[PDB]
């Protein structure tokens, strides 16, 4: 059976992630692809309501526990994002480890290396999205919601970090110009997207950061 | 202020781990110090009640993720210790991040290398008291618990990573004759962590695996 493709959409707050996620499931089933959406955090889970309430600042949770169970809401699922890749289904992934280095990696005295380690191993993406759009316009997208890290000092950090992840090439990333219109940067995302499920169904589903 | 000594105690099930953490504590006490004792996991958290149930077999968590929250559950208490010690507590601890390697290294496919990666960092103990004593005598004291790792193949695997995390030295490793008495036993242990603690005195605490 011919793989599925596993894609991530990752980029700062309000860059469009999910809006596109969603749109992009959408486009590929309406082409005949089987295509799934998923999102990190998976809020559902008893890993995922920690993180919701620690997010919604209802609770605090030590920085290095709260960056493991970032990490554990994601091995979680990675039984079935197996089992749905090699079904033949793509799965399109709203954040996934590059968020949780690039967030935890924002805070003082967190290195780029002891962020990655529990995700290493993780199911490596074929491709990597980036939204990106100066934080500046995505701020011209309304107001900072009232989740932890929704506010500009944070982002400004986090980006460094994603800008740090970028020089990987180990990972097929490509860069997406966010600031354009959603049906514009839906075009892009797609055609990209096609490409990579095509050729995805070439390679074996590989590791991440090993 | 003078500080306090991290003492942590491992070793197999069955080992004299918890009656030994207890007595040392109370002798301690009995002798002047202000010692308190601590374990891991800590099951009374949030996380500690995922991990219970885990080990109970009420519940099933994928072993990378049960792995994380293993460690977790020690970053949590991290703030709690670090301000101990700082106040002139010694603190016993009966297992620490040396099972949460040894026990995940018994499953196929997990490297010793990626199961430390989550504890580095943690306070490093001053004192390391490895209980030893024949899993062949172990098996003397009653038999084996229904828990998750109860059982005598688990055991023997786990031992083998224990003697891997014996070989660094930058750790104040110490080996103690599990075979005898309980109060033989407690004898050597109180004795070795006097020594300790009057040390720890001199020297700041430092980082576990880093
Ligand atoms: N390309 C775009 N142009 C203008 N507004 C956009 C665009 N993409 C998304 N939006 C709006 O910006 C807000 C944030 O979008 P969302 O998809 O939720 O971003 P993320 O998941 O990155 O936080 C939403 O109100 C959304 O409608
Ligand atoms: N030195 C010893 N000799 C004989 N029995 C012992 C000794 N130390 C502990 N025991 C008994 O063995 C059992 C396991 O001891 P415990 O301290 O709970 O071990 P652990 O916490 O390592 O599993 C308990 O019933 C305990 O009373
Ligand atoms: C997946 C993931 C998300 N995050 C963050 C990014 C977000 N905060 N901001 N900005 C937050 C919520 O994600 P959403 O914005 O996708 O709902 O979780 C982590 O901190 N670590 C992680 O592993
Ligand atoms: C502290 C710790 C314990 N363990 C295990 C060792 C024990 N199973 N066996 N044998 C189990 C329960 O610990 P106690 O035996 O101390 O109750 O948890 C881990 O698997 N990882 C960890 O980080
Ligand atoms: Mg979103
Ligand atoms: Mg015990
Ligand atoms: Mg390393």
């Amino acid at each position: 059976a011919r793989r599925g493709a596993l894609i991530v959409l990752e980029g700062v707050d309000r860059a469009g992630k999910s809006t596109q996620s969603r749109k992009l499931v959408e486009a590929l089933c309406a082409a005949g692809h089987r295509a799934e959406l998923l999102r990190f955090p998976e809020r559902s889970t008893e890993i995922g309501k920690l993180l919701s309430s620690y997010l919604q600042k209802k609770s605090d949770v030590e920085d290095h526990s709260v960056h493991l169970l970032f990490s554990a809401n994601r091995w979680e699922q990675v039984p079935l994002i197996k089992e749905k890749l090699s079904q033949g289904v793509t799965l399109v992934v709203d954040r996934y480890a590059f968020s949780g280095v690039a967030y935890t990696g924002a805070k003082e005295n967190f290195s780029l290396d002891w962020c990655k380690q529990p995700d290493v191993g993780l199911p490596k993406p074929d491709l990597v999205l980036f939204l990106q759009l100066q934080l500046a316009d995505a701020a011209k997208r309304g107001a900072f919601g009232h989740e932890r890290y929704e506010n500009g000092a944070f982002q400004e950090r986090a980006l460094r970090c994603f800008h740090q992840l970028m020089k990987d090439t180990t990972l097929n990333w490509k860069m997406v110009d966010a600031s354009k219109s959603i049906e514009a940067v839906h075009e892009d995302i797609r055609v990209l997207s096609e490409d990579a499920i095509a050729t995805a169904t070439e390679k074996p589903l590989k590791e991440l950061w090993k």
